[PDB]
């Protein structure tokens, strides 16, 4: 094609021109035009990842990464053996591969493997019939190195019972069953792990060893001798010599691998088969030199302590000059993005970078570039989009363009003039000029980033009271004298005049003075809710198992069960009212995801309610990628969203068309009218407060709240323990969630740096929350200089929301690994990859927000760490102390249950019937709550804007139940006449007595609405300063009469829009601005038309 491929001892062809996102397809080319293995070694082991995903998007070769160990040189600890049975294994099938991308980064290139003798010494294939004893095949597989244990789960273990040998080969993933007879092999069956029953019989069965280094007694005698003869013994029973030679292994005893054999280990090139083509990216001269670098520091470094002595870095890992010389042993293809001159063994490959395509809402037109780019581009143009539910979120997208692009599975199906879409882990995108192909990928729609005051500084502000003369002990002197907070005076001479400066907080009227030197509405709400019956939704089995399909995983025993109770109260006349807690990352927002399902299906405009921006978008992808194959709207509301289409979205919502709507605190914002609802959601409930719980409750009193949380805050813990709502604890797998470790230290430069070193070697992402938005960018740019290597953004919620968004969309693909951060990201946010969370000051944080924050790591098969940085203890205060012994000592999965009940009980439940959800504030009993809302019940059941920033309404001790207040309410705001309002005063001054001054100003507020809905200002305001009319469309205001009063009074009306007419009145007494409006709208009425 392009290019003619290296077939020879150790020649090179270095290919030019390759921009991001073309390597990807040149590998994938090369791959299947090669008669055998293409070994890719990528620069960076973060890099190999990415090209895992991107390779198998192109071609469908079996493209795999060599499994490395995923600790640290020298490091304290054991890969995890599973693993290495990914890592044999490998090692077994490498010898003999004939097509495929084994992908090794240069850390794992460079390291050395053991001696393949090992590899078809120790490993086995077992046929049927096979003449073997039971003890012989027992000692074969000790000898192995496998360990006998009676309940083998995972992989190198094995168990015996009599004739029955099951063993688990680190050759597949499921173990196997033998049921010996007379020495022999009578059956080979495959049995689950779960289920404990065979599935099926195989003929032929491969083992492979439990760790890469013999562990049977000859090998730990070899061991002893070779260590002896390297490294001096010391008696002390935790040295890894005796404490080898007891039986057992040290955490990291895979770096003293050579010593187990007695023979140098290769380099792994001999594992290669005979005719591989090494693919190159980016440099090896540069990344295998900085490894070698630090391997040999951090071997000095850890050379120390003569207990557990390391190894030359030479008896482990090549030297540069060693893997230098030996990759000149293949062929090798160099992909580098430059402009390589000319010459033989060197070519040029068009792949030109995208031209400017960006979206963004601020012009008329969006997509602007990109209907002008896909009109002039003469070639094929394939879109590439990560997901499947993305991919509608392109295809809409492009269809106001009006382009419907094909889908395709192999970039080689594109036309001539034809928009098409795949579907890969493709990042960024390229112009191959070569054939005039174009590769759009997501992140090339978005772009690069878008009386007079007086100070003094010795007290505080005062107020200049003027000049003073004062006898001080015979002397007369002249002062200027400051009225401060409870007119303190004070005297300054007027010699020292300088500490006397002017205010400069530009609120000289508005500065401050410094001192020199709730049960009714709940109980209403409760009685209501409880007295109707709720909506029974009505389920379909089928079609539900539709939805359940959709699901990429299977439910563990107690998500499900928390998943049947929910759909089963849904089920039901009664409306529901649970908790779903269960520790974090357990799949508890799947559980909330089917119960929108089931509501949805019946048309209930299921709400969604999420107390941050961050949640609001996770919430919105995720359920756009669930719901990617079904007729359901879901639409995310925010102050992301701007004012032009927040508008748009309240419309459609009060319309009935978006049925699933996602939404911070502005959903309780009076101004988001549902249609139709039957399904609320409040995902983690403990950043709420009563208040906004059950603000959406009081509209929609019979809607079903479903509440998901790991940590309740503890009123709504015990009330769920005391049974006023039904409980749901999820405290188990998701299967390989790893017991996030726990690290209370005090703060250290080294330890942040090791912490987050480790990390990017991993290739993961680092949290590093800092909590002070004032201080954050000092913080991560000193981040950035303590380390180097690291990658470093700033996220929390008081800066621009289009660069707040942008920033968290790039974490996301992986653009930066550490993210300097504040607590915004203690809600639930993913972010799978991020698997170490550094707190640099967690002394002042609840045990809820902590376990929280370390519940943020993790969420995969991954190890992840968890350090909280805290100051000198002595420092601390007590409560931290314990609180930071109570998080430390719980580090278990599941734990988030314990924690929050013990966080309830130290801080107790709150007001049951009140606000303050936490603390001890003397509640009242269960026993009379649950008599009194009986009681209100039973009663209910044989039953059934002039604003002017002051208290209008009808307190407490004026009406002590709550149904008549609320129905009192209710006639004075339906009340259309004077003489009505006063039938209410009346009644009221019958039933209550005297009227509180709130009560008569709701009463007089209700008039002077009554008198504006007449006369037509919509909305007629007031405060202390003066107020604003806003009239309607069509007022009935004399027209010469108003010029009339703005003429003779300009600075108390004035007219600032169409309908806005300010008015300017020192209105201190709510009183006298009753009576000044009441005067006001009368000779306006008296001058209507």
């Amino acid at each position: 094609y392009r290019y003619t491929l290296p077939v020879k001892a150790g020649e090179q062809r270095l290919l030019g021109e390759l921009t991001g996102a073309a390597c990807a397809t040149l590998v994938a080319e090369i791959a299947e035009r090669h008669a055998g293995p293409v070994v890719l070694i990528a620069p960076d082991m973060q890099n190999a990842l990415r090209l895992h995903d991107e390779i198998s998007q192109f071609t469908d070769q079996m493209v795999m990464n060599l499994a490395d160990w995923e600790t640290l040189p020298y490091d304290s600890f054991s890969p995890h053996q599973d693993i290495i049975s990914s890592r044999l294994s490998t090692l077994y099938q490498l010898p003999t591969m004939q097509r495929g991308v084994l992908i090794v980064p240069v850390n794992t290139l460079m390291q050395r493997v053991c001696p393949h003798s090992f590899l078809h010494g120790h490993a086995l294939v077992m046929k049927k019939g096979q003449r073997l004893s039971r003890d012989a095949l027992r000692t074969q597989l000790d000898s192995a190195g496998y360990r006998h244990v009676d309940q083998v789960m995972e992989h190198g273990e094995y168990a015996t019972r009599g004739a029955l040998l099951d063993l688990f080969p680190m050759g597949s993933e499921l173990p196997y069953r033998l049921d010996f007879f007379d020495d022999e092999i009578d059956s080979l069956r495959v049995f689950d792990v779960d289920s404990q029953r065979t599935l099926e019989e195989v003929e032929a069965i491969n083992l492979l060893p439990a760790h890469e280094f013999p562990t049977d007694k000859a090998a730990i005698e070899l061991f002893r001798s070779q260590w002896r003869d390297t490294f001096e013994v010391k008696r002390d029973p935790e040295h890894i010599y005796q404490q080898v030679s007891k039986g057992t292994l040290p955490a990291g005893i895979e770096y003293w691998q050579p010593l187990f054999f007695s023979e140098p280990l290769p380099p792994l090139f001999s594992y290669f088969p005979a005719n591989t083509l090494l693919v190159n990216t980016g440099d090896l001269e540069t990344s295998a030199e900085r490894f070698q670098a630090d391997t040999l520091a951090r071997f000095e470094n850890r050379g120390v302590d003569p207990m557990r002595p390391l190894l030359p870095p030479q008896s482990l890992w090549l030297r540069v000059d060693e893997l230098f010389s030996e990759l000149k042993n293949w062929p090798r293809v160099q992909l580098k993005t430059e402009h390589l001159p000319t010459k033989a063994a060197n070519a040029n490959l068009g792949f030109q970078k995208l031209p400017d395509l960006a979206v963004q809402a601020q012009q008329k037109a969006p997509l602007d570039a990109l209907r002008k780019f896909l009109e002039t581009f003469d070639g094929p143009v394939v879109f590439s989009v990560e997901s499947e539910g993305r991919r509608e979120a392109l295809g809409e997208l492009l269809a106001r363009i009006k382009i419907a692009p094909q889908r395709i599975m192999r970039l080689d199906e594109a036309s001539d003039r034809g928009r098409y879409l795949m579907i890969g882990a493709a990042e960024h995108g390229f112009v191959d000029t070569v054939r005039n192909l174009a590769l759009i990928c997501e992140s090339d729609l978005l772009g690069e980033r878008v009386g007079q005051p007086v100070v003094h500084l010795e007290h505080g502000v005062g107020r200049y009271a003027g000049m003073t003369t004062l006898e001080a002990g015979g002397i007369t002197g002249e002062y200027l004298m400051l009225t401060y907070a409870n007119d303190a005076k004070l005297y300054v001479p007027v010699s020292s005049l300088h500490l006397i400066s002017r205010y400069a907080g530009g609120a000289e009227e508005n500065a401050p003075l410094h001192k020199l030197g709730v049960a009714a509405e709940l109980l209403d709400i409760y009685a209501q809710r409880a007295a109707k019956e709720g909506f029974a939704f009505k389920h379909d089995r089928e079609q539900y198992q539709l939805f359940c399909d959709s699901f990429p995983f299977e439910t563990t025993p107690d998500q499900a069960q928390a998943i049947n109770a929910v759909l089963s109260d849904m089920c039901q006349p009664l409306a529901m009212d649970r908790l779903v807690c269960g520790d974090v990352g357990f799949g508890k927002t799947e559980v909330a995801m089917r119960a929108a399902f089931l509501a949805v299906d019946n048309h209930k405009q299921v709400a969604v309610l999420v107390p941050t921006t961050l949640l609001a978008q996770q919430h919105y992808d995720n359920f756009r990628d669930r719901f990617a194959n079904w007729p359901v709207r879901i639409e995310m509301i925010s102050r992301f969203r701007s004012a032009k289409e927040q508008t748009q979205i309240l419309a459609e919502v009060a319309e009935g068309k978006i049925d699933i709507l996602i939404g911070t605190h502005k959903l309780l914002q009076s101004d988001v009218k549902f249609k139709d609802l039957g399904l609320l959601i409040v995902d983690e409930e403990h950043r709420f407060g009563v208040r906004h719980k059950e603000r959406i409750k009081a509209m929609r009193a019979n809607v079903d709240i479903l509440t998901l949380t790991a940590t309740p805050i503890p009123r709504t813990l015990n009330m769920a323990m005391s049974g006023m709502r039904d409980l749901s604890i999820i405290a188990t797998p998701p299967a390989r969630r790893l017991a996030v470790k726990t690290f209370v230290r005090e703060y250290d430069s080294m330890v942040v740096r090791e912490a987050i070193l480790r990390e990017i070697l991993r290739g993961g992402q680092v949290y590093y929350l800092y909590n002070d938005v004032e201080n954050i960018q000092k913080a991560a740019e000193r981040l950035a200089e303590l380390v180097p290597e690291a990658r470093i953004a700033i996220g929390h919620g008081q800066m621009r929301e289009r660069e707040l968004e942008r920033v968290m969309n790039d974490f996301h693909h992986q653009r930066f690994n550490v993210l300097v951060c504040t607590t915004i990201i203690e809600t639930g946010i993913d972010i799978p990859t991020a698997n170490t969370i550094i707190i640099e000051r967690a002394d002042h944080f609840g045990l809820a927000q902590l376990h929280q924050l370390r519940g943020r790591v993790g969420r995969s098969h991954h190890q992840a760490y968890a350090w909280l940085l805290t100051p000198h203890p002595k420092a601390m205060t007590t409560d931290a102390q314990k609180r930071l012994e109570a998080i430390a000592s719980l580090e278990d999965l599941g734990a988030g249950f314990a924690l929050a009940t013990h966080d309830l009980e130290i801080r107790g439940a709150g007001e049951l019937l009140g606000e303050e959800q936490s603390g001890s504030m003397e509640t009242i009993g269960f026993s009379l709550y649950m008599e009194l809302l009986e009681n209100a019940v039973d009663a209910l059941k044989a039953g059934r804007e002039v604003e002017l920033r002051m208290p209008s309404l009808l307190p407490d001790d004026f009406i002590p139940d709550v149904n008549t207040r609320l129905s009192f309410y209710k006639r004075i705001a339906s009340a259309k006449t004077e003489n009505e309002l006063e039938e209410i005063k009346v009644e009221l001054i019958d039933r209550f007595g005297l009227l509180p001054d709130p009560a008569r100003t709701l009463l007089d507020i209700a008039r002077l609405r009554q008198q504006a809905q007449k006369l037509g200002i919509r909305k007629l305001e007031g405060n202390e300063k003066g107020g604003v009319i806003e009239f309607a469309e069509k007022n009935h205001v004399n027209p010469a009469w108003l010029i009339g009063l703005l003429q003779k009074q300009p600075q108390h009306y004035r007219l600032d829009g169409p309908t806005r007419l300010k008015f300017i009145q020192d209105l201190s007494e709510r009183k006298t601005r009753i009576e000044w409006v009441r005067q006001f709208m009368r000779e306006l009425e008296e001058n209507a038309i």
